[PDB]
């Protein structure tokens, strides 16, 4: 019926805010990525700090892994999106071509393309391999807040403060798909649900919506949580209870029950903004983080 996360450890060690957190898909590490241009990698049981990895010269705004858990990305105010060796720590290429912070990343699940969204309101499609662009789209008409690929990396949707969702064919770069509803407040995050048939999108108005996008239409509303200045990741939670998990500007981490919209749990603990939620890929395990007057990850664990 309801979860019962309880905190298990605080990560201390970012010098500003935290930007974001993400479990690799292996489940063994979190990354996090920090204003302070540091990534930091962490065990993901034990909240063991593993290491720093460093290169951008401005802060980073994302960080995602690749499906083996071998690489991340990085996406930064410097403009570029670094590829980083974990094991190393080394950054394999630099990926230039945005004119403006670059805001969010994510590799596809084949990993062999990355996907970035920038303030300069493109998104791009990069080759791992290469590092070079392979597609510039001419994305939205305001800063770019999400990207992110469908199952197999067929489809990106977009979110940016210009109102919209939008569905690429990754092939080709088509504009497959606008959402708009009769009002057009800033869309600050959108991700596919794991199945790839919904969309999870947050907007500026303290309102997390799911989707349909075969048929266009929202199925779910969210609401109770404060959102509406911040660009902040939720998540579908699917290893126990199925839930929507994302963070709030009254610095609590929210949980609600997917289908029934109730809040199940509320997390305190954080002393800023929870910028981040990630959930763990097999276990009721999730990681927060928070902005500079906290500047802490926090990994939480439930029963279901």
């Amino acid at each position: 019926v309801k979860p019962n996360y309880a905190l298990k450890f605080t990560l201390a060690g970012h010098t500003k805010a935290v930007s974001s957190v993400k479990f690799s898909p292996n489940g063994e590490w979190l990354a996090s990525s920090s204003a302070d241009k540091l990534i930091k990698i962490w065990g993901a049981y034990d909240g063991k700090f593993e290491k720093t990895i460093s290169g951008h010269k401005l802060g980073i705004s994302d960080v995602a892994w690749s499906s083996d858990s071998n690489l991340l990305v990085s996406a930064s105010d410097d403009k570029t999106l670094k590829i980083w060796d974990v094991s190393s720590g080394k950054c394999l290429k630099t990926l230039k071509g945005h004119s403006n912070y670059v805001f969010c990343c994510n590799f596809n699940p084949q990993s062999n393309l990355i996907v970035s969204g920038s303030f300069d309101e493109s998104v791009r499609i990069w080759d791992v391999k290469t590092g070079k662009c392979l597609k510039t789209l001419p994305a939205h008409s305001d800063p770019v807040s999400a990207v992110h690929f469908n199952r197999d990396g067929s489809l990106i949707v977009s979110s940016s403060y210009d109102g919209l969702c939008r569905i690429w064919d990754t092939a080709s770069g088509q504009c497959l798909k606008t959402l708009i509803d009769d009002d057009n407040p800033p869309v600050s995050f959108v991700k596919f649900s794991p199945n790839g048939k919904y969309i999870l999108a947050a907007t500026l108005d303290n309102t997390l919506k799911l989707w349909d996008y075969s048929k266009g239409k929202c199925l779910k509303t969210y609401t109770g949580h404060k959102n509406e200045k911040y660009c902040i990741f939720a998540n579908f939670s699917v290893t126990g209870g199925k839930w929507i998990v994302s963070g709030s500007e009254d610095n609590l981490v929210y949980i609600w029950n997917l289908q029934t919209k109730e809040i199940v749990q509320k997390l305190q603990g954080h002393t800023d903004v929870v910028i981040s939620t990630a959930c763990h890929p097999t276990e009721n395990i999730i990681a927060s983080a928070a902005l500079e007057n906290d500047k802490t990850i926090k990994l939480w664990k439930s029963d279901c």
